[PDB]
């Protein structure tokens, strides 16, 4: 590429994001005030675990459903072979998820957005995975602290996805070329902004995988626990992305297919 064609990239991603933002910054913002009672946290602790796996499951499939058409839209992304494309979103949607999260994270009070108001860690007490649900806030809180734009966040979730070094990819290089184009974008749009000292900053990539790990190893301690709630009440997106063996189900390949 070259640097009229960089700044288009930046402008195509920058817009494929916000049309697949979940939900406006400024709705995240305005709602911040909106903190659970004492109360309802109580509610939500007296709460069964497999309710709350219910419940919580069900918010992260439909994150992981925008993020889904975020990549549909993203230049380069349906240019690549399906199998690729499939290997990109299961590895990566999750690991997308955990970075636009921190946009619902109030670093002022720790608490995050969670159907309709704020809460603190104490709100996911009942799933029994403290020390997941934990290392999601201090990762919310770190990245908090950089003070993401929202076009840096558009540029920084397309590398997490964009990432060639997944293992299952068939083609490799054209994954890697798109990957240089989209890191191209995001270098030059901090450098233009005079934000490249968040490189520094930024989580390293094992990271992210350190993440995703603990959520699948404590969803397969729940699902021994509750093979039914799984089987029955979990969404089947979400068993193919997460749960073993769960990929019986191909919902990605029909979400890819249809428009
Ligand atoms: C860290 C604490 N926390 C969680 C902790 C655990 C958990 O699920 C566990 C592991 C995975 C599934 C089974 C059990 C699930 C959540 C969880 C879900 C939400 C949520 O969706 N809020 C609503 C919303 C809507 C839009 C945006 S957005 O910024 O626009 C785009 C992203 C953000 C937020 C908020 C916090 C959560």
């Amino acid at each position: 590429a070259s640097l009229t064609e960089i700044e288009h990239l930046v402008q195509s991603v920058c817009k494929s994001y916000r049309e697949t933002c979940q939900l406006r910054l400024e709705d995240l913002l305005r709602q911040r005030s909106n903190i659970f009672s004492r109360e309802e946290v109580t509610g939500y602790q007296r709460k069964s675990m497999w309710e709350m796996w219910e419940r919580c499951a069900h918010h992260l499939t439909e994150a992981i459903q925008y993020v889904v058409e975020f990549a549909k839209r993203l230049s380069g992304f349906m240019e690549l072979c399906q199998n690729d494309q499939i290997v990109l979103l299961k590895a990566g949607a999750m690991e997308v998820v955990l970075v636009r999260m921190c946009r619902a994270y109030n670093a002022d009070n720790r608490t995050v957005f969670f159907e309709g108001k704020y809460g603190g860690m104490e709100l996911f007490r009942a799933l029994g995975c403290s020390e997941l649900i934990s290392s999601i806030f201090d990762f919310s809180h770190s990245l908090s602290a950089l003070h993401f734009s929202e076009d840096e966040i558009a540029l920084y979730t397309a590398l997490v996805l964009i990432n060639a070094h997944r293992p299952g990819l068939q083609e490799k290089r054209k994954v890697e070329q798109l990957q240089y184009n989209l890191e191209l974008a995001f270098h030059h749009h901090l450098c233009k902004t005079h934000r490249q000292s968040i490189l520094a900053k930024l989580p390293p990539k094992g990271k992210l995988r350190s993440l995703c790990s603990q959520h699948v190893e404590r969803l397969q301690i729940f699902q021994h626990l509750h093979p039914i709630v799984v089987q029955a009440a979990f969404p089947p997106l979400y068993k193919e992305l997460f749960s073993g063996g769960g990929e019986k189900h191909k919902i990605l390949h029909r979400l890819l297919q249809d428009s």
